[PDB]
């Protein structure tokens, strides 16, 4: 019938020819109880009857996310998460959130449950319902049991699962979880705003439903980008995003006030009723979300006496590699694919006990891998049933003795207008092609050792091996000649002068545990206050969890340093009410002292375990 | 704004492009049947009277138009417009008929009105009633515009220069698609390009806006290709059936009608030639080889006295040309000759015509010689101290300017197409791979294939003094088969010295210079399929990719013979079959090839060499 | 032989090299005192009436003769000499006096008989007590010697022209020893080199055949010259009290009648001009950047009709002269400018002097310049249109050519010697290391100090135009420090733009161009160290590293002032000690440093703008 000298080679309607594939592709637009439709994609294998459903929700493009690579395959489609599911021959289930890609309705940045902070009627937790039941009921390979696993935002969606769950829910998987934003996840850590991880984020997501206006560029080094603009405010307003419903958010609320304090998930999930078995997966080196998973076992926990739901795993892993291989991370070495050793033998084990009856695999409470020793290990609660100070001393030491100092604190100078690069230059952004964002946690940290606006702190070389776990705390007494300021600690694993294992590792200055504070909100996290000029001011700073040994020949250091650009905004050091709308008048250098007396001695309170 | 019930998600968001040091201009120009192209047009700001350089694209002007994400016009341009970029001209691209942002129907590379094409418009009035828009529309333009593209936008480039715009005042045609048969993208000599043109043609017209894309069941190519049986099998197992290039690849594996009415060099030859035209073409070039030297052949005797005709070939890729061009796999060159040839040529061409800028004395061709590593001025391709003589090859696998004796003599080797040679090391992978080295193939070492027993080889000894050779060479092979049909490859290598104090690595390096496939059912005719008679010797012309080389001392000429170049090429199935797209398995059978070296029979290499 | 007792090494083995194109003749020539010097004569087969291309070394003359253990001559010599192996020279390699082979005493850079040298031979005699066994012991030889080599084999050629022997027709000596005080390889203008002197005199001078090596106990070379506190303590940990260079260093602090009577270029100028001179530099010199355009500005008025002397200065690192240069780091220039140099330059001027072919007309001064990426011909160095202009360092991080108004201002930091500037990115370590960038540091990004408090900078605004720089900057600086010493470097830095569509992972590079450090106590005399005063604004006249540059379109100038270059140079103790080598922990002093920006102290780097 095709005429080759007039009719179109495109035909009007294509459809690509799939029988020799080992699944089936069913698109569906699920309505949900108000009449909006979301984009659902139902990946069947073929062969198989009552085989339950995994189930996970993104605001990432669902028609993407099942397309890993182009494939015939189920196992080469589904993202490496999917990869044990896949082998098992589950149904692997990826829908878009409402208001993103292929779905209808508004979208709302990690849309909260029905309340205060939510009049639409419905949340994640009744589309989640609403999905569920017509999965049951319209697809007959299914035994009529769901399970739901993430990461991130995925993790975020898998929590909302278990808010009034539908009776087909058995388990859920959330790894490295959005938990609370502003106390230390995605945009905020302990006030400081993560500008690079925010901006950027919030126009691609957020400037059309289908990422169709990609966030656009001036100057490949993100550093001198982010200081010409000088505010977070700005930045927003030379790409215009006045409209962006994210933005207006996060320029209203810098506080921890209202706003954030109702969406805190873990604070959120304890004052609902815990009956789906959780499998909480955390990473040590996550560079996204290190706040999340351990603070949500740590609410989660109490709710669960026994052991009977949920389960806390610790791996060595970055924001995304415990959903993928984790061989290594950046110069580290690890015994063996953590992640994928623990998908095949805790994650499938956990899921086809709930899902298909098979037999409980005795999994601990908490499933910690341990750094520098490199192996897991069982424990009954997080931290492991010694806590000690860790006192920073005169000549840049670190030890155990308390100082018996009247007066002694060392000093430097921090100036904004040089903020302290948080890597080696030309910083880039996150998503670029060359990006080692997911390796930035373990950066030598010898470029800041030898600026004069960082201090240094650090113990002689160890003769016999040290065990930390759990949380350590920093416990800073500092002063500044200004009216606000961000403290930096960094706990660093200061590798052996030589190294015979890695001889170019000699020297290594291996970041193992750091966070920011932003002294404005010392007193109360809500309520932006002025520091008191040259008073020296309490500080309880909370970092990043370790399971570390410190082995024979390695150094325990301390960093401290008042910036961390451009991934966080600068504090102008001079009280202001929005830092996003900081003048450039309000910038100003502030003389800094750390204190180390009998009065305010400055330490790390760290669990020692023999 | 309501934070507990507006979407974040504005309506109508624009992008905030005040601090951009150009402006971004997107129109849906209306052609003279209706139909609606889309426009990016690119204007730098503060610019007035500047000159408009086209390109028009199947690959999404939208993406072409933008290189990287940037508030900058010098990082959203393709490399190819660097110096125009630079000069501050007015940078368009635009979405060819029925492709991407554009309306209309879509026919691969279609064609000029006329027996194949019934429709009314082609690229030539579409681009006519664009440049009009353009001059009319745009208020920063001097008036003045010229085409410039690569590979099918160098087709595009083309097909400006037929009943052209008065406002077109030159071409810089790229590697342009010339004769998809001959030996340019779809096959060479009949031999069809399976995987160069079955996901090409899934891509590009599964959907307007390449919305389904071609899906794999293998990493390694040659193994999918080989258990698919034949080229038929492949388009089927994807479902192609619809696709209307299969369709037309299928029904013409021939160079029938269809292909003939369709020459760009044949075409170009019927019409005037008043539009300035610098021809640039790349001696490695692994899509469109046969083409651009082609097109200079056929329009340089249309122009005498060089007044609107350049040709110039450079040690380039398909894409090395529009880009930096410093080296070639393991090949390194003298700077960036890509770089090089757009500034100090491309850009004083194109600023004489459409600014009035001084005239730059630029040869008949520009010539880049290998080995050499130098650029030559050349009144025309080949130069004519010069001479033209023969390579035949000898027994003991020995390469000389020796004539052969009378007595019967021959080399012999079995070709099996249950084992086909593979063209490339396994595993071979599509060209759009995220780690393909496709661009880098043409210069691959042949010693995997030296020493197979399915392959004969030929070589002369150690040179002792350079050997210089330019223009095209033509392999006259007088070859045997024990089958009713055959592909023939022949391979010319430069045999780098058994040490190389520059660079050690490359010792032994048989390095591929030019090479081409000739399908053997076309040996009397290109436009009718016939059968070989069985155990005949039989001549072939075979002409090959074009040279400017020299053969430095230590260095040895090397001729290679197969019978396959697997996956890139279908197999030949060894009998007579009437179409090889559908060839069924009991048609692939084992053949005895003898390549003769005789009085009668002489098997050379004619090859031009200079003084 | 017995398989059951006999030892299975023979008693004396012989390779079998009549396979070889070349014969390698090994002999120990007795010098005017009997001491005899180990010479490695490599005569290519086949070859009568050749010239003898000589090069003296202290870096084993049997290992510099076997690049790779082959049976090409091609193959075994130095890059330096892969155009005199091609044109069949014989190659010969001497071990000089005190060094592996060679019998007698070692002396660093052996100077002249005089109040230095009271032995009655040097380098000079033993070159002529050398080139007469060679001219009259090889009958292959056509009677005439040149004298090629680098760093210390170019210092032994500059040697080679003192009251010559009549065979010594040419020499090519490259990146030579001139002066290791005023700014080579031992200081930089007082600045002492610790990291490049002590493991090179432990390895070079603790055995004649460099047994014994020097050993580390850190991997970042950094901390372990940090910890040891001063250079002195560095070298007194591998007990180097009986090192003669060693004890010379630590006795000679300053620039005293030692390193006066030492000068290269002093000790040429009072000598007469007779061998033709080809004087091979390079503008990333990371270890010789000031003896080769220190030689032509005091040979060069030796010999005004330009009939002797030529001066080349490439784009090349120490080694990059001898050897490929294509790029440097990031940096990438127009095709191998080294082996451009080698084959049309050095050996053309070779075979003239030798061979008696066409004299090539090679300019007087022959360039590269960066940026532009091209060789041009100049009549002297810098070229005469020319004009000298200041660059003033301005307000608010500015620089310019507008000279300041204001009474009162300048740029303040903080010198931390506790917390030193590295000099590059750590972990530091040694230049012989496996995975050493050394050769590419003088090309490194400065991002990582101009975010530093205790380093100061300016720039310009983007050029709208080109800006071609040449010759030598001069930083004219007024500076004051609240201590009594310092140290003062000085960097000219070319900003890439903030986007760079020929390469993006280069956008906002702060490349080095010219830099160099400035010891503050040799501020009014070299020769005498001096306290500086307090608290006051003094005058500093620093030259820096030669330039031929262009500042491209977009791109920045940008100086960078610091008061450490960690750990290759030892730190100022920022008080005034009578010697830095042995500087007491207690010496080394926070300091506050003041960059001077007023009518009366008008900071500024002096440069050469030619159009």
């Amino acid at each position: 019938d095709f005429s080759e000298d007039s009719d179109s080679d495109i035909p009007e309607k294509f459809t690509p020819k799939t029988d020799l594939f080992d699944y089936t592709r069913r698109e569906e637009m699920i309505p949900m109880r108000d009449g909006v439709k979301l984009n659902t994609i139902i990946l069947i294998p073929k062969g198989v009857q009552n085989t339950p459903i995994v189930l996970t929700r993104t605001p990432y493009h669902a028609e993407r996310r099942t397309l890993r690579f182009n494939s015939s395959s189920l196992s080469m489609v589904v993202p490496q998460m999917n990869d044990t599911t896949s082998a098992a021959r589950y149904i692997i289930v990826y829908q878009d959130v409402r208001g993103k890609y292929g779905s209808e309705g508004g979208y709302m940045m990690n849309k909260p449950l029905t309340g205060p902070l939510n009049t639409t009627g419905t949340d994640h937790s009744t589309d989640t319902y609403d999905t569920i039941d017509w999965l049951v009921k319209n697809i007959p390979e299914s035994n009529g049991r769901v399970a739901a696993i993430g990461g991130s935002y995925e993790g975020y969606t898998t929590l909302m699962c278990t808010i009034n769950p539908h009776p087909a829910l058995k388990a859920v998987v959330p790894f490295a979880s959005m938990v609370d934003g502003w106390m230390g996840d995605d945009w905020f850590h302990m006030g400081a705003f993560r500008q690079e991880a925010s901006l950027p984020y919030a126009y691609n997501q957020e400037a059309t439903r289908k990422n169709e206006i990609k966030w656009w560029s001036g100057s490949y080094d993100t550093y001198d980008a982010y200081l010409r603009a000088g505010n977070a405010g700005a930045m927003a307003a030379s790409r215009g995003m006045e409209s962006i419903g994210f933005w207006k958010k996060l320029a209203a609320h810098p506080s921890y006030d209202s706003f954030w304090q109702q969406q805190a998930m873990d604070k959120m999930l304890a004052q609902h009723p815990l009956t789906v078995p959780m499998l909480i997966v955390g990473g040590l080196f996550d560079q996204e979300d290190i706040y999340g998973s351990p603070k949500l076992y740590k609410v989660l926990a109490p709710k669960d006496p026994e052991g009977k739901l949920v389960h806390f795993v610790l791996g060595p892993w970055n924001h995304g590699q415990g959903r993928r291989d984790a061989r290594s991370l950046g110069p580290l070495q690890f015994e063996g694919d953590t992640g994928g050793w623990f998908r095949r033998n805790v994650m499938q084990p956990f899921l086809d006990h709930y899902l298909k009856d098979a037999p409980k695999l005795d999994i601990p409470r908490v499933l910690s891998y341990e750094t520098g020793a490199n192996a897991w290990h069982r424990y009954d609660d997080w931290p492991p049933e010694h806590y000690c100070d860790l006192y920073v001393q005169e000549d840049g030491k670190l030890g155990f003795e308390m100082p018996a100092a009247k007066q002694a604190f060392d000093e430097y100078v921090s100036d904004p207008a040089k903020p302290v690069p948080y890597r080696q230059r030309p910083t880039i952004p996150s998503y670029a092609a060359e990006s080692t964002w997911g390796e930035w946690l373990v950066d030598d940290q010898r470029h800041t050792a030898s600026r004069t606006d960082v201090l240094v702190w650090a113990t002689e070389p160890l003769k016999e091996p040290l065990r930390v776990a759990g949380q350590p705390v920093a416990r800073l007494f500092a002063s500044t000649s200004g009216s606000d300021a961000d403290w930096v600690v960094k706990i660093i694993d200061v590798w052996p002068d030589e190294v015979p294992e890695n001889p170019k590792l000699g020297g290594y200055q291996q970041m193992l545990s750091a966070d920011i504070f932003r002294g404005r909100y010392r007193e109360d996290f809500a309520v932006a206050k002025p520091l008191v000029p040259d008073k020296v001011l309490e500080y309880r700073i909370p970092l990043p969890q370790v399971s570390h040994t410190f082995l024979p020949g390695h150094r325990i250091m301390v960093q401290v340093q008042s910036s961390w650009f451009p991934l966080y905004d600068r504090n102008p050091q001079t009280f202001v009410p929005n830092i996003m709308f900081a003048p450039p008048e309000s910038y100003r250098k502030a003389t800094q002292r750390v204190w180390r007396t009998a009065e305010y001695p400055t330490a790390i309170e760290i669990h020692i375990i023999s």
